[PDB]
């Protein structure tokens, strides 16, 4: 039966928040594992308003840091606005001073509330333009202001890059690349070398998938990745470049206002030759989602097997994100969904050996899938989908894995966040190969993405714990606390608790200290 | 985890059988249930070549009709062969004389009823696909009469799955060449059988008329929805080229098989009709491709139809898998052929009844227990996605059968289905169609046929009764075959009642009560 939300306490994860002077001693129930040492870092939103003037959506308010340190069975949790423009000018001009996603300032975003990175020895803030900003890991401090476009030609690039177990960067951004025409490069930042120069400058565009559209690229939040293969999917969501510079230089757009929705395109999928730094041209073809998030991809036989977070339907899910919407009551929060885009998770598997022979056949011959290819007479190769997980609004999203030793890689588990009509009530545990799930929630709380951290001794793919910040308002109950839960089955292990609210965090890294 | 058929007992589904002079007393194990009273009738191919000719494709075989009769505990089972055209002139010819559905006869539409059996009135018929359809006793098996179904009215063939209401009356589909220079599909009705006692055939009539996607190449209709509001048609992409039945079978001889092709970009066309208005509804529905036989139920859910479909992923046409050759191969080699074969899946399609043009872009599904989408686009298309309900590799959940007298058209929560592996029936499976839990009833080297459901008297839940199905079961010192009855609550034996000669494949059926 379907969990119920009446309280109403989700609003408290859209509420500003001050930051702290310095770390905070958490008050710990049960037994943190002594094997746990090191910092989980997230980014959120934390500043809902500057003075009188509102933020509107979900991904603008300002860039916050969080961090929860363990040490011994001892937590401290700590937070800092990071000092970007977006932020360092607001404070000084007390107002919107700088466009957001979805707020007009009455100058692109460097607003990086929404996940941290390593580049070399150095961590990176981001959001999904081309400035990053560099972070001090230990006090939250910021140190610099970094745009990508000094190094390589991309307008932007997505708060989810790959970081191979070297040390190695890739990433995805659109661009004008090709001539006359929008392309997508993949750019990659090496590992730091005994000259200990800044690895960034030494970026390069390693290559360029080609765009549906001449003049719209799609939005592109990650990508997939494995040893020798990139995989992107091609979404029917749009950015039409002619709607902003069309209002930035007439009348006052945002980036949402860009966005529009193909109707008849549905999705196309593309993959590269890592290695050979070479675009293979097979038209994978399916039919119309949104995504934000691949789970794992990995190779398999000569097929690629794609698991995905995905909405049904080409209407861009980004419009049911507002504060005001999610802010609502909540019988009014599910009739904002109803007509929502829905949420599954799929599983696609890609030929790599296309044979003409087998014109009009399926072309998936794997033992352990449902998943289809086939091959038309025009060349495309359309694509049916193996379910994994379907829920009726229920999304798992915010996916992760045991990213250090099984990202790129055959795999059996993932761990997500459960949206309940969009509001993050659950923790799950899935499964991607009998379909099992484990799932911990507890009413009146909210959590964020879960992350795991391996013991470091496993052999095994779920040995260790998942870490998740949770918002549990009430009368007589500590606003937050972070929240440890054994690996194998989502049971609870430990949990921190602090005594002040914690806002939405979107994403993160446990740094092993 | 994977179960293999090494010993490869499922060749005895195609090999051919003698009829019986008369019933056999069938040997019970378990307890037959004693409120079951009634005939288990079902149909299949039990004669597979004539002399040294071979019938090549699953669905040549001639007609058999088959009995299971039950009474106070005790069961006997009889079949004869229907006394089709087909038949009869095989017989008297010594060799092949009718072309079949994927075997040329060498030197006249087919009459072999090897698919099912359904009431008219108070008659009976067994039927194949084509217009012609045989009277036959279910008391004796004899045949009665050959119906010519274009004496009545204008299809040119129609589905061996019928749909049947409460108080008598028929509905079926079939293709014909209605609207001017164009090819359509025709749903027939026909009445109860009235005061007069006339035949109710001789009342058939066409009710409405779905459009074709192609002037002139209709899909291939296996089965169709019915509701008490609606009737629910699924165009899919494998279609008849007509032009190349008429062409090839003057030049040396084709058969039916070689005149269908797979159309790679429309997709799957769904339609639907105002039953009791009579008339079409110009909703375009429109899916990715697929292959489908089997509709499992249809019902209506405040502004929406939920259609429950048996699918195949793909455009290829299934029936291709299913030569003789190829499924009485050894087990690896049967496993290798059905490599590239399109994949099985159980689909929740919703259907939106009520289109407003303001929700232009959006999910138009707003039921609150399915993840099924209905899309409204510009161009007036309604793109649907599915809710998946069941999905196995190379595991299909085919031959699906409901509660049909209390749940057909209605709200329900179960179906039964015939589990097959890599093409081979290998188990019996139940599903919960609102949780999607799961029951299995197998057994190694047994091979079971279509389940039926019937309900106990006194029954208070939809799923209060049993299911049938025939088994074959051959191997050393093993009844060849035996009628299995499962509890239908949870797919537990009952009973069986067992017999010393083969079975081969039947495919429907029905259950008379007495
Ligand atoms: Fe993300
Ligand atoms: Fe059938």
């Amino acid at each position: 039966s379907q969990v119920e939300h009446p309280a109403g306490g989700y609003k408290k994860l859209f509420e500003t928040v001050e930051e702290l002077s310095s770390p905070l001693t958490a008050h710990v129930t049960g037994r943190i594992p002594l094997w746990l040492t090191g910092s989980l870092l997230r980014c959120g939103p934390g500043l809902f308003e500057v003075g009188s003037e509102p933020f509107y959506h979900l991904f603008d308010g300002q860039a916050l840091l969080h961090k929860f340190d363990f040490k011994e069975g001892h937590v401290t949790y700590h937070r800092r606005f990071i000092r970007t423009d977006a932020y360092v000018r607001a404070m000084t001009e007390k107002r919107i001073v700088i466009t957001e996603f979805g707020t007009c300032a009455f100058e692109v975003t460097d607003n990086a509330l929404v996940n941290i990175y390593p580049v070399g020895e150095d961590y990176y803030a981001c959001t999904e333009t081309n400035f990053i900003t560099k972070v001090n890991p230990e006090t939250l401090e910021t140190i610099k202001q970094v745009d990508l476009c000094n190094y390589v030609s991309v307008n932007g690039a997505t708060a989810h890059p790959h970081i191979e177990n070297d040390g190695t960067v890739y990433n995805i951004g659109n661009c004008f690349g090709k001539n006359f025409s929008i392309a997508y490069n993949i750019v990659k930042i090496p590992p730091l070398q005994a000259d200990k120069e800044d690895p960034i400058s030494k970026s390069e565009i390693v290559v360029q998938f080609p765009c549906s559209d001449r003049f719209k690229p799609s939005y592109v939040h990650s990508f997939g990745l494995t040893p020798n293969y990139i995989v992107f999917v091609e979404t029917p969501v749009k950015i039409n470049l002619f709607k902003f510079l069309s209002s930035w230089s007439l009348w006052g757009a945002n980036y949402m206002d860009c966005f529009e929705s193909n109707e008849t395109m549905g999705v196309w999928l593309h993959i590269a030759d890592k290695k050979r730094k070479k675009y293979i041209n097979n038209k994978y073809r399916t039919s119309p989602f949104n995504l934000f998030h691949h789970i794992n991809t990995y190779e398999d036989h000569e097929f690629l097997i794609v698991d995905l977070c995905c909405w049904k339907g080409f209407e861009f899910v980004y419009n049911y994100l507002y504060l005001a919407n999610l802010r609502e009551n909540w019988e009014e929060v599910k009739k904002n969904a109803r007509k929502a885009p829905q949420p599954e998770v799929r599983r696609y598997v890609l030929p790599l050996n296309i044979d003409k022979a087998d014109t009009g056949k399926n072309l998936v011959t794997l033992p352990n899938t449902t998943a289809t290819a086939i091959l038309c007479s025009d060349e495309t190769i359309w694509l049916e989908p193996e379910v994994l997980f379907s829920g009726p609004r229920q999304a798992f999203e915010f996916p992760q894995i045991n990213y250090q030793k099984y990202g790129g890689k055959p795999y059996t588990y993932a761990y997500g966040l459960g949206l309940n009509h969009f509001v993050p009530d659950r923790l799950c545990k899935l499964n991607v190969k009998t379909k099992e799930t484990w799932v911990w929630q507890e009413p009146d709380s909210y959590p964020s993405e879960p992350i795991f951290v391996s013991h470091p001794d496993a052999l095994e793919e779920d040995d260790g714990v998942v870490l998740s910040v949770v918002v549990s308002p009430g009368a007589g109950q500590k606003p937050a606390y972070l929240l440890i839960l054994n690996a194998k089955d989502l049971s609870e292990v430990a949990r921190a608790e602090v005594e002040i609210n914690i806002p939405v965090t979107f994403h993160g890294l446990f740094k092993k200290s």
